[PDB]
């Protein structure tokens, strides 16, 4: 029989948001935003007992729209969660349910995941007035607890990489799933297989160093939840694109787990990577939550302050505007949400030492009420920020809502995923004949797309494959999508995959087939790694990774998506090809350009920095340039480039001659003046001894589906 | 921060007018050869532009971390909230300013109004913001 | 003399937490104490009733109860101060005022003449002549 | 279940300055308040006198005036607490004590039994029975 | 029969040490907790044996968390000056459990050291105080 004031306490501070171990005053400082709540309760738990509060403190102080308290004696490791009281009126958007225990949206560590159970929903499930009703079952025992943490971490060798690192212009990106990376890597002891620690191991670090990639883009590592409808199918959220907190790294990747060790385990991994001269880019979901729409659960944001955080139907305020396609969309217009997102970004930069972000469904971040605005508050604040102005920003230039196709529209400093590039290039080798323009442009960093906005070929992130869609193997191994293992009666995944089976579906024995696939794989690989702009490799395509024609394996936490490291002749002999191709790209400036090629002679030279030929031997004209084709052929003049380094030197390369033939049949091209040693191709066969040079404007036959690069050694 | 010594048109061409005139200054939307004047000093900085907003915020951060100032009292603070034609106290500038790690800790006092139309903005200012109490000044004088 | 006076007065402000408050006086008692943290009076003892709170006035009087404020430092300690009784006669003529119950001591006034010894200590609902344009602060030594 | 009691008791002691004092309680009114920083009562309702103070007893009862304390922190602030009423009964038999003015929520006791719903407040100088060997602390929430 | 004196290396890194040094527990908000290093934690299977009833045992997470919970601010350890077992106690199959019979004034009792006994008693002690201070806990030793 005591009071909330017979327990030693201090008023605390509104800032920072979240919970802060304040060594000096031997206690913790709890800050929580909510401008609509009427009352707030701090819930302290213990290691062993997590069904009930050890203790219940009432946050009684509130500076503006921020309740704050300081509890003495709390140190790092202490589990806590939030109750929020307030008005319940689903008609008006108010969805306060103080029975529902909530997660601190500023937690830097989160204990478990959700034990799915009707009681986490704050409306009555089986009730006819779903989500209009008020369920008052306590849900404490199911929702994971927030963990206070000790942010101290010694970034040994840290600080020096900080510093003339990988510019976007020589970068080569490697998209990886932390788990899938290394789950099936018995090369390491289990229990770091498919974790952070596993990712940044000697074995692996050496692999990446070998492979030749410079930066790694990890899939979502924001603590995320497994959708119930995936759970009720014996399934999981493998990709992670359903975040519930924006500051905590997913616990299911931590080797140390789960209690504070996820963030400790992460930092070491980045430390380890930087020591090896490797950047880190994290996939970032900011556009939606795991709380989905109405009918969805009440875990974190919905409880604390639903009016903010979430874009609501302005006429209803009971339902959720959804441009993300996942039930809700984050209200990037509310000052507090803009702050949270930005904090998160700075937090992950200065604290976790991330080097850049790939924003998922970017356009969703530039939404006001129904309209896109590449000049919204959030983006401008992000642009002026001293810390963030220095990190790499990359974008999925589109959301799913109406008018959400934002290719070419993102403020400077942004590189955007080029989906023009992927679609086109994929349809080119497929067999389709596109206008000589639509492909030459692609090949040259899509100047049309980006040059209209003062951007460079950097901004163009070129890729053939990706976690979204097929793999590179399954891109030449399928015509239709086989996502029946997802348990959605194969009613999910892109229908147009602009793919081709090489004359089958699925695995095969017909050598004539395999040969085709192995060719194409190398046509794709030659392209990407010879097109202007920034190339991205899909993690595993150097292993010929297969998802059995699953082009949407988002819930497939298993062998379907596991990296397979068991390499036979074929699989491995390609690995060697990707390695040598990458090295080629890297060793040659005429492909890592900060400026576009114009079509003229520069610096008073007698040659063009570039030149597009026809099939015999002939510069392209206004008409041939607009008319379709399946055979592109172009010369880059290393020496007559307008590329200057940071020291003001211009930058010769060698002169190349790229011959791309997507034509199914063979063709005969006439080589332009001068003499032209062979370097690289698609040919899996012994290179004919009469193909290894070309002289005197003479000519040569080329099997369909074949890429060739040539180096002029005399003119 | 609300206006420059370059006045309206007929004013001199020293700095902003000359570097970018469509960028730095609120121009009459129907003319853009005349300057919207909410300050009474000829012109008005438009803190709706991404680079203008960046400069003001850069400046503020500069005097803090570089000149070790402890806070600012904004003169005619209202004119800083004009974005379009009116005082939106929810503007981009104020919001970025609120969320800023550095400026988050300093003092922000305000002349809570300008010479503009409907500029009188006493008490409407964001939090951490303090206000010159003009009503006190007057009430006590008259008492 | 004025310089000195301003000094002495700034020194007073900063001595007494009852004026450097982080929260607002409520019109009521607190912490289960008889006295209420803040009270306003009229010429006579009777507390400021309703129509008296609206009707104009050239005379203000109020008593801050230093020992019953909702004021907490950064350490979770309630603060307390002294209990003060302000008299603000802006009226140009003289006025008589009736002190509330306690036994009061003269701390500071705007009087330029030497203070009469029978103004230095008022007691027991007694009365005092207050010259026009005169402000007085009082401390209740006993109750 | 006792462990839990020692924990809550300790927290009580710690959360309240009126028990962690750097100065002793004198037996008087301070700072011009109408109350004593402390007061020792009899079994009904009565301040102790020279004789009852020297004569034995098994029932101690005393009130600490949080607000009228002479406790200053290191920053020169005086330090309110709440007003408590500690009732210690070592008498083997039961007794009936008369509560002093004001209203007195229950906080802590010796009772291992469900606290009777008529013991959880006391008003208006009225009275209550107390089993021998029993300690009770009370918090005045209104006077 | 007589134990030998050990020369020692006094170097010990008081990590997080120096800051607690500093507006700590004033006597006025203090709440003292009188403990026997051994008796504290001998029957605490919560820890692995062999730090049960030693210094190291006293300053363990488990225990530190206990004290932090309990709410005490300072701990008063019973005599930890190296002491001897009176013969008349030995000749009775008995021991000096309290320790109030010091023989040297600078050495911490060896029978509480987990590391023992050779230099490790003083090393084992310092860590314990270090560990306690990190938790915002004062240390008062019974002194004979
Ligand atoms: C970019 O962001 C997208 C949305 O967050 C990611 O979406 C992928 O993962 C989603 C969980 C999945 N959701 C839908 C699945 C289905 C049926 O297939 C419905 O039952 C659900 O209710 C939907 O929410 C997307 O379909 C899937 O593409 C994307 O991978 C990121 O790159
Ligand atoms: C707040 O900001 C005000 C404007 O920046 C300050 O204004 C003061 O100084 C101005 C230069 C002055 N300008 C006008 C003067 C006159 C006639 O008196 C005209 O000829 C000019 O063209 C005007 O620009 C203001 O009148 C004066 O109050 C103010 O002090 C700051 O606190
Ligand atoms: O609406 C969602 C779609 O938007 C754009 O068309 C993208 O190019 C496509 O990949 C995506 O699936
Ligand atoms: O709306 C989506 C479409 O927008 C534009 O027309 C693009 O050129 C096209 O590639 C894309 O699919
Ligand atoms: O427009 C500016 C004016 O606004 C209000 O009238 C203020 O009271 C006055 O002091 C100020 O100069
Ligand atoms: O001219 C000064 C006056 O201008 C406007 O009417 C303001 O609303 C008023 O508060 C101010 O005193």
């Amino acid at each position: 029989f005591f009071r909330t004031r017979d327990r030693p306490l201090r008023p605390g501070d509104p800032y920072p948001l979240g919970s802060n171990w304040i060594e000096d005053d031997d206690g913790v400082n709890f800050s929580l935003f909510s401008e609509n709540a009427e009352k707030v309760e701090l819930l302290l738990y213990s290691l062993t007992n997590q069904k009930y509060p050890k203790e219940i403190i009432e946050v009684k102080n509130k500076t503006g729209d921020i309740w704050h308290v300081f509890v003495p004696g709390l140190r790092p490791g202490q589990l806590y969660a939030y109750r929020v009281y307030g008005p319940y009126k689903p008609e008006l958007g108010l969805r306060f349910n103080p029975n529902k225990v909530l997660i601190d949206p500023y937690a830097k560590a989160i204990n478990g995941s959700v034990i799915w159970n009707d009681a986490v929903f704050g409306y009555k499930i089986g009730d006819q007035n779903q989500d209009l009703t008020y369920d008052e079952r306590d849900s404490g025992e199911y929702v994971p607890k927030s963990v206070v943490i000790n942010p101290y971490f010694e970034w040994d060798d840290e600080d020096f990489i900080k510093g003339k690192k990988v510019p976007l212009k020589d970068t080569v990106i490697y998209e990886v799933h932390v788990k899938g990376f290394t789950k099936l890597r018995l090369d390491l002891p289990e229990n770091i297989r498919g974790t952070y620690e596993g990712l940044a191991s000697e074995q692996m670090i050496s692999y990446l160093k070998d492979l030749g990639i410079t930066t790694v883009e990890l899939m979502p590592v924001f603590h995320f939840i497994d959708q119930r409808f995936l759970t009720d199918k014996g399934l999981t959220n493998y990709w992670g694109y359903d975040p519930i907190n924006f500051f905590s790294p997913e616990c299911r990747y931590s080797s140390t787990g789960c209690l504070g060790g996820q963030v400790l385990s992460f930092k070491k991994m980045v430390n380890e990577l930087h020591n090896a001269g490797i950047e880190v880019i994290i996939d970032v979901v900011y556009n939606h939550t795991a709380e989905g729409n109405h009918l969805g659960p009440t875990l974190s944001f919905r409880g604390i302050d639903n009016t903010a955080y979430y874009m609501l139907q302005p006429d209803n305020k009971r339902y959720y505007l959804d441009f993300t396609g996942t039930g809700n969309t984050l209200n990037l217009s509310h000052p507090r949400v803009i702050q949270m997102v930005l904090d998160s970004l700075r937090y992950w930069v200065t604290e976790m030492h991330v080097d850049g972000f790939r924003f998922d469904l970017a356009a969703a971040l530039a939404r006001e009420l129904y309209s896109v605005n590449m000049l919204n508050t959030f983006f401008i604040a992000l642009q002026q920020d001293p810390i963030l102005s220095q990190v790499k920003l990359i974008a999925e230039p589109w959301d799913v809502g109406q008018g959400g196709y934002q290719v070419g529209n993102f403020p400077y400093q942004w590189a955007e995923w080029n989906g023009k590039y992927r679609d086109s290039i994929r349809r080119f080798w497929r067999g389709e004949a596109l206008p000589y323009s639509e492909i030459a442009n692609r090949l040259l960093g899509s100047p049309d797309i980006y040059l209209g906005n003062n951007k460079t070929p950097f901004a163009s992130i070129n890729y053939v494959t990706s976690h979204d869609g097929f793999t590179l193997e399954d891109l030449v191994s399928y015509n239709q999508k086989h996502n029946e293992a997802n348990g959605f009666n194969n009613q999910d995944g892109m229908n147009e995959n602009y793919s081709w089976n090489c004359g089958a579906e699925g695995p095969t024995n017909d050598q004539n087939v395999v040969i085709c696939r192995e060719k194409q794989k190398r046509n794709f690989m030659i392209t990407l790694l010879v097109s202007q702009g920034t190339p991205m490799i899909l993690g595993g395509d150097e292993l010929s990774r297969t998802q059995r024609g699953n082009n949407n394996a988002f819930c497939q936490d298993n062998e379907i998506t596991w990296f397979d490291w068991n390499l036979d002749e074929r699989k491995s002999k390609f690995l060697e090809f990707v390695k040598k191709m990458i090295q080629f790209y890297r060793a040659h400036p005429a492909f890592r350009r900060e400026r576009y090629f114009q079509g003229k002679k520069l610096f008073g030279m007698p040659l063009k920095d570039v030149t597009f030929y026809t099939l015999e031997g002939r510069e392209v004209d206004e008409k041939t340039w607009s008319s379709p084709t399946q055979l592109v052929i172009f010369v880059l003049e290393g020496s007559v480039m307008d590329e200057i380094n940071m020291y003001g030197e211009r930058i010769a390369d060698d002169s190349f001659l790229i011959i791309l033939n997507a034509n199914p049949n063979n063709v005969k091209v006439k080589f332009p003046k001068g003499k032209w040693e062979l370097v690289i191709s698609s040919y899996l066969r012994e290179i004919k001894p009469e193909e290894r040079i070309i002289e005197g404007e003479k000519e040569l036959e080329i099997e369909g589906r074949t890429a060739l690069v040539y180096r002029r050694i005399e003119l």
